[PDB]
């Protein structure tokens, strides 16, 4: 039934044609199950272990260097047996380092706890309905109920669906529904409609809500909705659809090999022009099939010089390094790929209550009346300290402690709180921490007890455990409650009954002790205490109190307020009507007024200024919560998002009024608004999603099942390590400590990485620049392999993959918490930057190149070969009268490849420290700050020999070691570079910008 809260009970009934006596018959029931579905929460199972590996693949430059692997494997076959001793040891390299991630890869992925998982914790195995079935209440499988069922629930019971309530058995029905408001304070239900169609759930009074639990009650509904169809399957449904966005940084990669798949396609065709030249001359000695060989083999070079592969491992390893320091800063990192995107952040929208507050109800201001001569009233008003429910604290007198034993009016204020209270405290040995039982606003009450020891228990020796109600049990001493007249709706108050300890039941002195909304209870007041004694309320001292009531409940504190009072002679025990609550205000009548108390949910202490902070790095907080707007816009004054007297007309919302706005308006809201109010689940995240649509990386941060989905939405979902399951499971990171603080460490963490992995991300496709540039030369100027694919791999996993992982370590700057979220289209490479590194890369191309051609014209133990006979290098054993010499064999020689290697190492060994910042020359900035660098650029060259040395090895790769005749020359060839990009690096920071 869609709407039954608009509905009346009987239009409810009618509806589904069912008795609220009788319940469905079991074909009603058939019926209705086969339309509806199960009253269940469809279970989301993760991707399977199949699926996580094919997603591995899923990636592009993955794809085309999975393809390259195919025709290296198809041409491993061609071959004779000169070096039939090392032909498939490229197919092999190629996708071992393929598989080797894709493995590795669904190690991290496969391992995450699903949030629907948690969410259907919140679904009952158990129901109780009313079948036509038979007389008395059956009790079935939750799942087995359906819409139309005549439902029972009773405290402590976890609502079974959505419910409309047709009748409440007792005198009142509270309800926790804080899995939709993240608000544990019960609700009081009742049975009549709210018209309203548009109402939020706050607003439907009348309505169980599937999921939420009955704090006190007993009550009969109608099922409306079950399954998907229930508020807490909204909730289920934008956890199930989400699929977070690719991280901004993978996005620029993405981009990357976007266009690499283009330009690599370009060169090798573009090489095919260099090779018209060769086809017009009438020649049989190589064949088209032979042929095209020649281009398979260009190809799966350029693409293995081009995927700048180990990467990938690069950054991984950062990562987790990374989120191990975060750690150690209480910040756990569900998700690597969100530490970068978190120190991107613009905005932060935060969840209220146990997130932005303790969530410890407190009393913080109490009064009672000082003086009283004609229209003279006046107040003795105090303060008390202390934020949790722990029994620490002080009460205040004009800042200044005193005894509240002194006051009469205390010890008689702090008699009703002890007395007119359902709740207790109690201290979790296992946890450390005293913990509220029953209501929150009653805790808060028997918190204040005792802080205030009116009679000046000794409680310093106690256990905590026998700490937690001394004063209290005290105070129950004096008085036995005989019984209590429970809340009533029309009386808004509620009050005990009790009798003087030790006395017989017709001895005089009985008293009833009563807590309420004050305006019902001053109302009833037809008397003041004033310390014992008690005069006449009068216009002037009711004015005076109201005044002061009407401060507290609307202002910077807009505080929640209770007047306590007493009645000094209540009706016989006798006289008195329990079975009846219409008619208890009545027995609540004249009243003697003692006193007030005024209680919030404060913040937490260190809030304000982590907001300051994010305010420095220029990110903006916002508030959204389902509690009310009045103590929303009170929270937001005390941790500084609103001015103590800011107007906030336009700058704040509530669900409905949000609703009420057109889309266009709702979007521009939620950049100028800076606190929402009393929404729900989905409002969270549709704000959360409108901040996306401003391309603003936005934050999310709260510890609610409500909080759920907007966690989700969110870049980056930052749930509180002592909040729900269902939060943490949504988000990337938890705050194991609790504190908005470790956020902003976690930011700055955030900006520090990006900025390293920015260099790393530079060296290594800055190699493989320098890399494509030789296959280039190599491909359209005749010359042989100066550099075959088989080495490369090596080159960019374990040359290059060191001193990438040694530049994820370079010193983060000072000012790094003090500039603005950087964009997420900043590219990594682009202006005077793309330009230097075109230089360097070219020049990196020409210089193995260089050392390759130099082996032979220009070299000593190589044949002096022209440069014409070697560019025709080919026509040798077809060729001999032209071209002639030595042995045709001499090409494939260990030494010219073993050259051109030794050059591209030793650039990229210097190219490490050229990144070690951007425009700063190495002069400037000591090369050896990074001490993990130079060690890094060590076991490169050390493994640089091993590859050369033992056999086993330059087997494979085909090379050769060099002595002082040929390594000196390397020194020499790849050492100007610490110039070209030296004077580079002048250039820009001298004639751009610094
Ligand atoms: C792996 C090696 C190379 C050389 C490659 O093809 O990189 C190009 C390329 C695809 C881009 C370019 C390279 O393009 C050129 O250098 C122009 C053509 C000259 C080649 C001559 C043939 C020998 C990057 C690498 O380099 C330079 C030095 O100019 C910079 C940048 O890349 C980034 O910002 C890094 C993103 C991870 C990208 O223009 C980028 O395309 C984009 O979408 C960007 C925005 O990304
Ligand atoms: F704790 Al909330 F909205 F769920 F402030
Ligand atoms: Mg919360």
């Amino acid at each position: 039934m869609e709407a039954a809260h608009s509905k009346s009970t009987e239009e409810c009934l009618a509806y589904f044609g069912v008795s609220e006596t009788t319940g469905l018959t079991p074909d009603q029931v058939k019926r209705h199950l086969e339309k509806y579905g199960h009253n269940e929460l469809p279970a989301e199972e993760g991707k399977s272990l199949w699926e996580l590996v094919i997603e591995q693949f899923e990636d592009l430059l993955v794809r085309i260097l999975l393809l390259a692997a195919c025709i290296s494997f198809v041409l491993a076959w061609f071959e004779e047996g000169e070096e039939t001793i090392t032909a498939f040891v490229e197919p092999f390299v190629i996708l071992l380092i393929l598989i080797a991630n894709a493995i590795v890869g669904v190690w991290q992925e496969r391992n995450a706890e699903n949030a629907i998982e948690a969410l259907k914790e919140y679904e009952p195995e158990m129901g109780k309905v009313y079948r036509a079935d038979r007389k008395s209440v059956q009790r079935i499988k939750a799942r087995d109920i359906v819409p139309g069922d005549i439902v029972e629930v009773a405290v402590g019971d976890k609502v079974p669906a959505d419910i409309r309530i047709l009748s409440i058995k007792s005198t009142t029905l509270r309800v926790d529904q804080s899995i939709l408001t993240g608000e544990s304070v019960s609700v009081i239900k009742h049975t009549e409609p709210v018209p309203d169609p548009r109402a939020v759930n706050q607003d439907k009074k009348n309505m169980l809500f599937s999921g939420t639990n009955i704090a006190a009650g007993k009550a009969l509904g109608i099922v409306a909705t079950t399954g998907v169809s229930t508020e807490i399957g909204k909730i289920r449904d934008q956890m199930a659809a989400t699929e977070q966005d690719k991280t901004p940084l993978q996005q620029k990669l993405d981009e990357f090999g976007e266009q690499l798949s283009k330009v690599i396609s370009l060169i090798c065709v573009a090489v095919w022009l260099i090779n018209i030249g060769h086809f017009n001359d009438p020649v049989h000695g190589g064949s088209w099939i032979r042929g095209a060989i020649y281009y398979f083999k260009i190809a799966v070079a350029l693409a293995v010089a081009a995927i700048p592969e180990g990467l990938p491992a690069v950054i991984t390893t950062c990562l987790a390094l990374g989120t191990r320091r975060m750690a150690k800063k209480n910040a756990i990192v569900r998700s690597l790929p969100s530490v970068e995107t978190l120190g991107c952040t613009s905005v932060i929208c935060s969840d209220k209550t146990g997130t932005l507050t303790t969530n410890q109800m407190s009393v913080c201001k109490m009064f009672i009346i000082d003086k009283v001569d004609g229209d003279f009233c006046s107040l003795n008003e105090f303060s008390i300290t202390g934020s949790t429910y722990a029994p620490e604290g002080e009460v205040l007198k004009n800042d200044k402690p005193i005894r509240s034993g002194q006051f009469d009016g205390l010890v008689e204020l702090a008699t009703i709180c002890a007395l007119c209270n359902d709740s207790s405290l109690d201290f979790n040995e296992t946890k450390g921490v005293y913990e509220k039982v029953g209501e929150a606003t009653e805790t808060a009450l028997t918190t204040l007890v005792e802080k205030m020891n009116v009679f000046n228990t000794e409680v310093r020796n106690l256990s905590k455990v026998e700490r937690a109600n001394a004063c209290n049990s005290v105070i129950r001493q004096l008085m036995k409650k005989e019984f209590t007249l429970e809340f009533s709706r029309d009386r808004k108050s509620m009050s005990v009954y009790c009798s003087p300890a030790k006395s017989s039941r017709a001895a005089v002195g009985n008293k009833m002790f009563v807590k309420g909304a004050p305006e019902g209870v001053i109302d009833r007041c037809n008397y003041v205490r004033v310390g014992t004694t008690r005069v006449p309320m009068t216009g002037p001292v009711k004015e005076k109190i109201l005044s002061v009531i009407k401060e507290w409940g609307t202002g910077r504190d807009t505080l929640r307020c209770l007047a306590l009072a007493t009645r000094d002679t209540p009706p016989k025990r006798e006289e008195m009507v329990l079975d009846d609550s219409s008619r208890f205000m009545e027995y609540e009548t004249d009243l003697t007024f003692v006193g007030v108390v005024g209680m919030l949910d404060p913040p937490r202490k260190e809030v304000m200024g982590s907001i300051q902070l994010c305010r420095d790095a220029g990110i903006r907080v916002i508030m959204i919560t389902g509690d009310n707007k009045g103590t929303a816009i009170a929270i937001c004054r005390r941790i500084g998002i609103f001015g103590e007297n800011e107007e906030v007309a336009d700058r704040a919302y509530t669900g409905r009024e949000f609703d009420d706005l057109p889309l266009a308006e709702q979007r521009e809201a939620c950049r100028r608004a800076c606190c929402f109010a009393r929404v729900e689940p989905s409002h969270k995240s549709k704000i959360v999603e409108y901040l996306q649509s401003y391309d603003e990386i936005t934050a999310m941060t709260g510890d609610g099942v409500n909080d759920a989905p907007a966690l989700k939405k969110a870049e980056i979902g930052i749930a509180m390590g002592s909040g729900t399951a269902v939060a943490k499971t949504a988000s990337e990171m938890v705050l194991a400590d609790d504190n908005f603080s470790t956020i902003v460490a976690a930011v700055e963490e955030g900006r520090a990485i990006y900025n390293n992995m920015k260099q790393f991300i530079r060296y290594l496709i800055s190699s493989n620049v320098g890399e494509v540039v030789c296959i280039f030369l190599t491909a359209a100027l005749g010359l042989p392999e100066a550099l075959i694919p088989v080495q490369l791999l090596w080159v960019n996993l374990v040359t290059d993959g060191l001193p990438a992982t040694a530049l994820g370590f370079n010193p983060p700057d000072l000012d790094i918490m003090d500039r603005p979220p950087r964009s997420p289209k900043e590219p990594l490479i682009s202006g005077w930057l793309f330009f230097r590194y075109m230089a360097i890369g070219g020049y990196v191309g020409a210089a193995t190149v260089g050392a390759a051609a130099w082996w032979f014209m220009y070299a000593e133990d190589g044949p002096g070969v022209t440069y014409h006979q070697l560019t025709h290098f080919m026509q040798c054993t077809e060729d001999h009268p032209h071209f002639e010499g030595l042995d045709c064999e001499i090409f494939e020689a260990p030494e010219p490849m073993t050259m051109a290697l030794s050059v591209l190492v030793t650039i990229e060994m210097c190219n490490a420290l050229n990144s070690l910042s951007e425009n700063q020359s190495l002069m400037r900035m000591p090369p050896w700050v990074n001490i993990w660098l130079l060690g890094s650029i060590c076991l490169s060259m050390s493994l640089h020999f091993l590859i050369l040395y033992v056999d086993p090895l330059p087997m494979i790769f085909k090379l050769k070691a060099l002595d002082l005749t040929q390594w000196l020359m390397v020194l020499k060839i790849s050492l100007p570079v610490i110039g070209l990009d030296e004077i580079l690096k002048f250039i820009a920071r001298n004639y751009l910008e610094g």
